[PDB]
């Protein structure tokens, strides 16, 4: 196989619509936000204005292919594949994406999207100004896929989602955590899940 | 069946221009919305900017199928499916919707949809200040289908609600409405969703 | 027939890029503002930020159904549809769609568009804090086809203005203009719609 | 034919990604804007805010029907079209189109298309508030085709609003052969100059 | 061949989604900003707002076509090429393309794609107001290809750049970096673009 054959397979066999699943087993989603830029942050309304890059990773299995003499991995319109629907509740503006919509899949099914999102939150930036900091709580989960259909997953202390932070910002990040979460809604008996990730981060001297 | 083929099937025979009548019954469909923030007042040009769930709910049938062996829901484009032509009377922005574009579909034809939308409305800011509160009227109705196609009814009041907005809930009541218009002979209906809020402590 | 079968049948024999023109006589297009709410106004720059609805009818006898066994009228996307090339001659911003974008169409082949449109449009804004008021003067038509090909024709005031807005209509008017321009020979028509209104209080 | 057919022609056989040269020879394309407004004028910035017509005109032959007992002109959608990649190089916002984008196609294969554009430039506003006024320069080629390929060529104060804060003094446009280091060939651009003030 | 043909062909065999690589080297993409200019500076923000002709050329061998009796270049919509992945790292705005999205294609294979860009960028902007002036530093390589897929290199520094700015340039400076990634072991390749500037008198 080389790359043409790889991706016009992918094409031509693509249901971006049906989440890989096999029932009752739930797609395992890991999310992790990279902030890179702070750009506003308002105290008396709550709002800030942040650029983070979306690292998504999970396994759909029906892309996988035999990596034997061909490329390990490809770079696919994410229009061709399965993307979960991963919304931030708490967001206040449409996310704007600022990079090209490409996933990275590897031969064995597993698939890397990582946007680079500019987006607007409400959130406490109460104490921004101090020295311990405002801490920012971001909640982001499936808009419609329940814990049974998409489960999703929370960094440790290993990961370091501060890393590609600008120098240039106003801002300076402290620290930043993440917690899972499991809802459930009135709507529906199952049970939703959601990572919170909270930016701990102030004004600089 | 598997997902992979309901939602095969839903796609291949979808008739998402077509409105669901069965029995030349209206269909009937559910709103609700779900305040979530309120992030700008202006009481001198009585607007205000607000974040809500839509919650909208209504039965086609046409996309049934069986619950044994299978699964019970699956998720749905809408671009696949027929969703009320929907609109709020008195905006003054487009819907900006920040939710994937995916509805809830129920094996026995049971759909629903909740888009988070931010959007500008012109209304009654008056108050916002005082302890009483303002009471922001906001109306919603199908565009184009009348009374005998679409009919609508409402279904914690700060359940949602975020924290840390500038301004708490006092109470919101979702009534409805029949109106007829000079164009058409038929009454047209809507749900009118008055929230009462004010300004924090 | 059923209204999937309606709405089949236009969908595939929809010429949406094709003026009914019937015979060598033009489509005669009505047009009229139904102003909702005046949102911004600039008496230094001329300038006034607007919502209407833009009550926009005309035949096209392509879509006629024998109304025997039938729906009377169906909703249709106007991607499906002609829909007359109106352009606001003096407007500064694009034209802000805030509703479905839907037509309604009768059995006869009578078409009814009705958008609510937000836009920005320069005009005379002087007097509008006065008893008199100001007279902020739009003009709409076709774009491209001359008064052989679209004809346009005007068909309460404060009938849907919003009662929340910082201004108040005093009076509108419509009247039809044919003008000639440098490139072609033949006339082109256009609806005058002059909005008189004034700052409350 | 009717106007349904010749438009069913042209949406057939339509090729937009062509451009129409005929016999080997460059398409000669006509632009010309007409200034309807001046909305925004920063002469610290140098930045302008300009709603314009722009009257751009071609033939393409391919197009040309006969036109004994068949309508004279017809609208056509841009879509079906080929249409210059015209371009504003001193341009520092998109171009908000605010017109329907359709051309007006003549039975011998003319072509006039005219959107309204409202778009921000990067210009000389220094002098707005003298009575000399400003000049504000507008340069608008294509923005990949040589000359060769595309040769521009210009074709006043006509349609401005009375209701602007600022008035037109004159308008008028000069027609340049430029050559950049990518291309051994020549690329034209008509470079508007407009003057006005503030009134 | 005629212009209609190449242009024919290379949509009918277009693989946008594929990179041209060919005996498993990399494509080799050159990349080099030429800048129009510095609208907005911020010196408390660290942000600057840039317009820039961003030049790209690159070699695709499967475009290629006999010139003899033929056109020596076409212009082609990039919708119908493989375009590089290409990235602005530091920057905080989508990009906003200004231009025509066209490249030139020459009968070799070789390829040109130029556009306009306004983009906002998170870059050091102390010294602006100094003779010395600023240095802001502009990331560009590809998103998600490494340097066994693409490598990129660099190719009068005020050449284009506009005299009616409020900034001018003092030197403009471009450098290959090689990154790893906590992602990948491969390297990924970058163009660092020195932009040196300062406020006009
Ligand atoms: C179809 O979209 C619905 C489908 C299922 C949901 C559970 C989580 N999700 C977001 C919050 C939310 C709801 C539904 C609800 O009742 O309230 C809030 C939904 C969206
Ligand atoms: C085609 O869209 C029209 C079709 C039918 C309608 C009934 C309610 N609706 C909104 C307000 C409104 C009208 C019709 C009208 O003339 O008055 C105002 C419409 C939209
Ligand atoms: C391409 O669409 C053209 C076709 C015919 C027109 C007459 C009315 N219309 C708007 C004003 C206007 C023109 C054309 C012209 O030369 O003057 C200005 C047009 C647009
Ligand atoms: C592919 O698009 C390129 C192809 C040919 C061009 C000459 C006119 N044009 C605009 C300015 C400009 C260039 C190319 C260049 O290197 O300098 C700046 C181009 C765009
Ligand atoms: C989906 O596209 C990913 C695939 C490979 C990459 C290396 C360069 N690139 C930008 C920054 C970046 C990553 C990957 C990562 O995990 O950290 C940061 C990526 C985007
Ligand atoms: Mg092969
Ligand atoms: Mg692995
Ligand atoms: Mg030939």
């Amino acid at each position: 196989l080389d790359r043409a054959d790889i991706l016009y397979n992918i094409r031509q066999t693509s249901r971006p619509d049906v989440i890989p699943t096999q029932r009752d087993r739930p797609v395992a989603v890991s999310v992790s936000l990279k902030f890179i830029n702070i750009l506003e942050v308002n105290e008396i309304t709550n709002e800030v204005d942040v650029v983070f890059w979306q690292q998504t990773t999970w396994s759909d299995r029906t892309l996988a292919w035999n990596s034997s003499h061909s490329p390990d991995q490809v770079s696919v319109p994410i229009s061709s594949l399965w993307v979960p629907d991963l919304a931030a509740y708490n967001a206040i503006s449409k996310p704007e994406v600022l990079t090209p919509q490409l996933a990275r899949v590897v031969s064995d099914g597993e698939v890397l999207y990582m946007p680079s999102i500019r987006q607007r939150f409400s959130c406490d930036v109460s104490g921004v100004d101090t020295e311990s900091g405002a801490t920012c709580r971001i909640k982001i989960g499936s808009w419609t896929h329940h814990s049974r259909e998409i489960s999703v997953d929370p960094t440790t202390e290993n990961s370091d989602d501060s890393e590609y932070f600008s120098q240039y910002s106003r801002f300076e990040i402290l620290d930043v955590t993440q917690k899972k979460n499991s809802v459930t809604y009135s709507c529906c008996p199952e049970a939703y899940e959601d990572v919170e990730v909270s930016l701990n981060f102030r004004k600089k001297g």
